[PDB]
């Protein structure tokens, strides 16, 4: 049958299969199976078409990771990332907002991105728990924008007084926009997590899932494996750390 690998839509509007056509590539070379690129908007769909084994593979956010193993969603590997970068939730205010703490966005307006994103939303929702707060009862308001760049594009705007977003997206956009990145600050940033892992579903056999593993750990060792990593930005793929996710698992037992 097809191998169908899922994606969220808002990561890289219009360059989806640009970004991502080389690994599919790469993976249709080690399975010999026609790949089949699925896209929904939110992270909770792409977690329903893993529960109920319409898909194969996932690139999934670090969150929805941590729900997906609930449901029996085994981690295939995590990216190394160029850099070899450290993940966390960066919280982001204008540099001339007067808003230099996460404490001064009580009662103002602000913008997570997915609600199953831990850097855009679930990282912010555990740290209120400290104060007994919600976003709904510690914020005047909440708006989730379903990307990490709108996020940073309506803190930039003055439509919120702050955002939530991926340290590595804020990273890439000061470079990218240097105008913006000038305008910002990083007044709070979370504990480290691991990187998002790639996931298979529950349903996927124990040879497809060993084949698997074994097509994206050897990945930087194979010639059409190095084109899919150049294309993305990433170095290799290496070995889960379960341990890596264990805050994201505590804050989401503290709701």
């Amino acid at each position: 049958g097809v191998f169908r690998v899922a994606v969220s839509s808002m990561i890289s509007p219009l360059e989806t299969m640009k970004g991502y056509g080389p690994v599919l590539s790469y993976i249709e070379q080690q399975t010999g199976r026609k790949v089949e690129l699925v896209q929904r908007r939110t992270y909770r769909e792409v977690n329903e078409l893993i529960r109920e084994n319409k898909i194969d593979l996932a690139f999934i956010c670090t969150y929805s990771f941590v729900e997906a193993e609930l449901f029996g969603a085994r981690p295939v590997a995590v990216p190394q990332v160029e850099g070899n970068p450290y993940y966390q939730a960066v919280v982001i205010t204008r540099r001339d907002s007067g808003i230099n703490s996460l404490e001064e966005l009580r009662n103002k307006r602000f913008a997570f991105t997915d609600p199953m994103s831990f850097s855009g939303h679930i990282a912010l929702r555990g740290e209120l728990v400290k104060v007994d707060r919600t976003p709904e009862t510690f914020f005047a308001s909440t708006f989730y924008t379903y990307s990490h760049d709108n996020s940073l594009r309506a803190v930039y705007d003055g439509i919120v007084d702050g955002a939530t977003i991926d340290s590595l997206v804020f990273r890439s956009s000061n470079i990218l926009y240097p105008e913006i990145g000038a305008a910002l600050q990083v007044v709070h940033v979370s504990p480290l997590v691991g990187a998002p892992p790639v996931v298979v579903s529950p349903g996927l056999s124990e040879e497809d899932y060993q084949l698997i593993r074994r097509a994206f750990l050897n990945m930087h060792n194979e010639p059409l494996g190095k084109q899919a990593l150049d294309t993305l930005f990433i170095d290799r793929f290496v070995m889960v750390n379960s341990g890596h996710y264990d805050y994201i698992r505590e804050i989401a037992g503290k709701i």
